RNA sequence: CGCUUGCUCGGUUCGCCGAGACUCCC
DNA sequence: GGAGAATTGGCCA
DNA sequence: TGGCCAATTCT
């Protein structure tokens, strides 16, 4: 079907339609594909299917004991562990009953009665391609290291460079033929069509403590009017809170929400996990997946929130219609005790674009201004005393030339920088704490070396300069970082004749330069750089001690949450200032800089907003 | 115009309330 | 690296 | 007949 896309000028369709067209091409007739694709000639099809997450309410047996789990575990522990050469050997794979047989039979992979082609195909594809993913990730890391080394050499060529003999390692590949058993056994269960979720029905399903609802009946709504709830009962809003309530259509929380009872520095209330769970289980929306003789029941309220906050579905829909906005192939992971759904290809109207550079950035504006004769822009300035600064503009269309209109510049609000700085003080505490804890767990000689190198300061490094008989006089005031004065410092005691020289380069032009060694260059030749043996050890140890931290895992999520909050603010006032729905962001190539740049660049992937890198 | 679970940050009279993220996984 | 669904087929009451 | 849980097949 891809080859004959010629009849359609430029238009690109969705993936499922393309596969169906290929089916209609390989099968009887050829004009069937043309007629099928006729009437659907979108130029910006929906490419993105966001995730939705649900909790697990009940289950027959723990997910580890299911036959599907044991078969997938065997397949994974088998493929993750043969040599890289033999992966292509026994990788017959196939996608059929005949091909899956003679594969599960000639290999020592015991099926536990599981013989479903769909589940087995998912298992085999995911296992083999995760095995390929780890090796291509090793290749990617090696390529990134090579590029970084080349850039480091190029930069070091300009100034006085110490020898840089980076430790040579090729692809990991393990020591023996076995590539790597690095891929952990994924406990997640990948569901398929024949076990797709359905509304819980007491007649055809096991009896559980909670109760179901009529699949066709509209799903229950929340509390209709909280202000009508009487005193002495849950949900009661006291009178001193009624005036200063919210007015925006915010998400409504039940009184048994854990966000209202969680332990907090200033609550002085009593949390009852059992009582809250008992109250919360009564108003669930159960959905059940049956694989073989086993089942798990999930709460569909997460799907309901996903469809509400995105504005795809208004209140009044049913459980059958709510399930119809999601694919019937969720992922059941036992570790979190949740399941992850994914939106259907079309439930979100998002075309994940790619950030544009240079020439293509010119034609992108012509494309957007051709459809509408106004496109809002925002120029993001990440370097300033405020985390984000933006400049707005509205671009018209005039022949081959794009117009412009500077409008205004805003800054991040004062009530948000306060949150960002309350975050910074927490991150610094955790970084210092993990550094100290690593200092505790370093070797005694390594710890002594570390405390010494931290204790060796400018004068400890300049002990050599002192050994040449000089004392700190002229660079003792800020060292004059703009210029180089270490030569004059050594001249103060007649040592400037022993100053070593750094040779500069003319760049594209041919020639070198005889220039006094810079103060920064002098420190470079003087500041010790500790041996990679201990440096790598301490850095790696800090890395895993930081990975295992129970607060670092939370602060890393707060990073992304705050960055996305800033991006959402910038896009909202970008829309409000320009009063245009089409907006394109132009972005210039501890710190919030990296997380903000990733959050801004994620827009072209998650919400289709054209991000221009310049 | 539009919001019942879960999660992050805040206030409190302890009843509840105000903002926030939602591309997830190895 | 992963995160479908239509169309078809053997199928017994 | 019509009903139903599984293989086939596609970018």
């Amino acid at each position: 079907g891809a080859l004959i896309k010629k009849f359609f000028p430029g238009k690109r369709f969705q993936k499922n339609y393309l596969k169906d067209a290929g089916k209609k091409l390989k099968r009887e007739g050829e004009a069937a594909a043309v007629e099928y694709l006729s009437g659907k000639q979108e130029d910006h099809p929906a490419n993105f299917c966001p995730p939705a997450k649900v909790n697990i309410l009940a289950q027959s047996r723990p997910l580890s004991e299911w036959p599907i789990n044991l078969v997938s575990k065997g397949v994974q522990e088998y493929v993750y562990g043969l040599t890289a050469a033999e992966r292509e050997a026994n990788g017959d794979f196939g996608t059929s009953r005949k091909s899956l047989d003679r594969w599960f039979a000639r290999t020592g992979v015991p099926t536990h009665g599981y013989t479903t082609v769909q589940g087995l195909n998912l298992i085999l594809r995911h296992t083999f391609n995760r095995y390929d993913g780890v090796i291509k990730k090793v290749e990617t890391r090696n390529e990134k290291r090579r590029s970084k080394a080349t850039r480091i050499n190029v930069s070091r060529e300009a100034d006085g460079l110490p020898p840089i003999e980076a430790e040579p390692e090729e692809t990991a590949f393990g020591p023996d033929g076995k590539l790597k058993e690095r891929p952990g056994i994924n406990p997640s269960i990948y569901c398929y069509q024949q076990v797709s979720p359905v509304p819980y029905n007491p007649a055809k399903h096991p009896a559980l403590p909670f109760s179901g609802v009529d699949p066709g009946a509209p799903l229950p709504l929340g509390t209709p009017n909280r202000l009508s709830i009487p005193k002495g009962q849950p949900g009661y809003v006291p009178e001193w809170q009624r005036p200063h309530l919210s007015t925006k259509n915010k998400r409504i929380r039940k009184w048994y929400a854990r966000a209202n009872w969680r332990r907090k520095p200033g609550r002085k209330s009593v949390l009852d996990e059992a009582k809250l769970k008992e109250a919360a289980l009564k108003e669930a929306i159960p959905i059940i997946v049956t694989i073989g003789k086993d089942w798990i029941v999930m709460d569909a309220r997460g799907l309901l929130r996903a469809v509400y906050w995105r504005g795809i579905a208004k209140p009044g829909l049913s459980l059958k219609e709510l399930l119809g906005f999601f694919s019937g192939d969720p992922v059941l992971d036992p570790k979190r005790g949740i399941a992850t759904f994914t939106f259907k290809l079309g439930a979100v109207a998002v075309h994940s674009r790619k950030p544009t550079r240079g020439k293509k950035s010119k034609e992108l504006l012509l494309s957007m201004t051709a459809e509408k004769p106004h496109v809002g822009l925002v120029a993001i300035d990440l370097g300033q005393t405020n985390p984000v600064a933006a400049e707005f503009s509205r671009v018209k269309r005039e022949g081959e030339t794009l117009q412009a209109e500077p409008l205004g510049q805003i800054v991040l609000p004062d009530d948000l920088v306060k949150d960002l700085t309350r975050y910074r003080r927490a991150w610094d505490a955790t970084e210092e704490q993990i550094k100290a804890e690593a200092i505790v767990q370093l070797p005694e000689e390594c710890r002594a070396e570390v405390v010494k190198v931290n204790q060796m300061s400018a004068e400890e490094t300049k002990h050599l300069i002192l050994d040449r008989g000089v004392s700190g006089d002229l660079p003792w005031e800020k060292m004059t970082s703009n210029t180089t004065f270490i030569s004059d410092h050594l001249l103060a005691k007649g040592v400037t004749d022993q100053v070593f020289f750094e040779k500069k380069s003319k760049g594209k032009k041919k020639g070198t330069e005889t220039v006094k060694r810079k103060d920064y260059g002098w420190v470079k030749l003087l500041r010790p750089r500790l041996s990679q043996e201990t440096r790598k050890a301490v850095n790696d140890k800090t890395w895993e001690l930081k990975r295992a931290s129970t607060e670092y895992v939370r602060l890393s999520r707060r990073k992304t949450e705050l960055a996305r909050r800033c991006v959402n603010y910038i896009v909202r006032e970008t829309k409000r200032w320009t009063q245009c729905e089409d907006i394109a962001i132009v972005i210039e190539d501890r710190w919030f800089i990296q997380v903000l740049h990733k959050a801004f660049s994620d827009l072209a992937l998650h919400r289709g907003l054209p991000v221009i890198e310049a």
